[PDB]
């Protein structure tokens, strides 16, 4: 599943701004 905290942290680790869980997907904000 997608979990909010982990998704945000994954996204930031890759150089994105943040991210959110949408429909089971961790979608990063650029
Ligand atoms: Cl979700």
């Amino acid at each position: 599943a997608c979990y909010s905290s982990d998704c945000r942290v994954k996204c930031v680790a890759m150089g994105f701004s943040s991210g959110k869980c949408i429909n089971s997907k961790c979608k990063c904000y650029k």
